[PDB]
């Protein structure tokens, strides 16, 4: 019998046994496991995706862009399973290095010191130079898509919603709404809602941040329109000069509408912080995604000096171009490119 978890089959046997249960997602379930041929641990991921055109495309993209990705920040895929014919294959397992924990958990029950804080937000930038030196989007940075190790080693994972967006394109009005975790979407997710640039990645990393500061979501929205309130609540109001770079007039209009509200310092909502920390928390957190700091100046910032060094952080040498963003599919189409992407990991080729 194939071992099952939380009545979830896992027909990755029988080299891969042992299963825990380590998390889960809207379609689909991840397991800690024994490699009994390499003699190491592993995660697999069984990801469930062929009854929806989306969860197809995004399938595709996670698979494609982590078998082209090698950086130590960046998990990697060691080995793929699935059926041996098209019609048979109904789940995908992506096998990577198991990790100890991800930051969501580890910040339940530590305090972080500063010099974790500060060297796991290196890590984070530092993967991140590497994803959007290729021209990818994320979309998805939250504490939980990144993974640790008792040697403070940091990973970032889930490109379940990364994506390419070729720069030699205008992308306005061809991205895909509501992406990100409702907490860490850029305050564009919701008024540019088609219209977003990568800034949203860094928009991510500064909620990860404050959330590494406090063990708290600053921005604890209670629904999707909940979301834009926290942000201006601590924020303020835009400025003149914010509002009017907002080309959606709908967008524009319902902001002019809102009341007033003041900045909150970030001295008030981090009173024991270090102010280098704050003013690069600051600089990540700005309103304007065209003023909002990038993952290069982000490094060099004076908080993340003793780590920064241009020579040790590595960049994409093949950037991905418009070809592998061909997805717009149908999903019987894109489960065979999926069969096809997994193929290099099958007895025969
Ligand atoms: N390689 C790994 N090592 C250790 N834990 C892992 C590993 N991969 C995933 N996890 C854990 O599994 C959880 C879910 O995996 P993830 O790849 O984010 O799934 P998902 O189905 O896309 N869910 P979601 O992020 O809500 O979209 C993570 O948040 C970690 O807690
Ligand atoms: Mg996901």
């Amino acid at each position: 019998g194939p071992e099952m978890v939380r009545g979830q089959v896992f027909d990755v046997g029988p080299r891969y046994t042992n299963l825990s249960y380590i998390g889960e997602g809207a379609y689909g379930m991840v397991c800690s496991a024994y490699d009994n041929v390499n003699k190491v641990r592993v995660a697999i991921k069984k990801i469930s995706p062929f009854e929806h055109q989306t969860y197809c495309q995004r399938t595709l993209r996670e698979i494609k862009i982590l078998l082209r990705f090698r950086h130590e920040n960046i998990i990697g895929i060691n080995d793929i399973i699935r059926a041996p014919t098209i019609e048979q294959m109904k789940d995908v397992y992506i096998v990577q290095d198991l990790m100890e924990t991800d930051l969501y958990k580890l910040l339940k029950t530590q305090h972080l010191s500063n010099d974790h804080i500060c060297y796991f937000l290196y890590q984070i930038l530092r993967g991140l130079k590497y994803i959007h030196s290729a021209n990818v989007l994320h979309r998805d940075l939250k504490p939980s898509n990144l993974l640790l190790n008792t040697t403070c080693d940091l990973k970032i994972c889930d490109f379940g919603l990364a994506r390419v967006a070729d720069p030699d394109h205008d992308h306005t009005g061809f991205l895909t709404e509501y992406v990100a975790t409702r907490w860490y979407r850029a305050p564009e997710i919701m008024l540019n809602s088609k219209g977003y640039t990568k800034s949203i990645d860094i928009w991510s990393v500064g909620c990860i941040l404050a959330e590494m500061l406090s063990n708290r979501p600053i921005f604890p929205g209670k629904h999707y329109l909940d979301q834009l309130n926290h942000i201006l609540g601590i924020l303020g109001s835009p400025s003149q000069e914010d509002l009017n770079c907002i080309i959606n007039l709908k967008a524009r209009n319902y902001l002019l509408s809102l009341p007033h509200k003041n900045k909150v310092p970030w001295n008030r909502l981090f009173p024991n912080a270090d102010s280098k920390a704050l003013d690069l928390l600051d600089k990540m957190l700005t309103f304007n995604p065209h003023k909002r700091i990038e993952v290069e100046q982000a490094l060099a910032h004076p908080y993340l000096e003793q780590y920064y060094d241009p020579s040790d952080e590595p960049i994409a040498e093949a950037p991905f171009k418009f070809d592998m963003e061909l997805d717009d599919l149908p999903k019987e189409k894109l489960k065979e490119l999926i069969f096809e992407e997994t193929a290099r990991f099958q007895p025969g080729y």
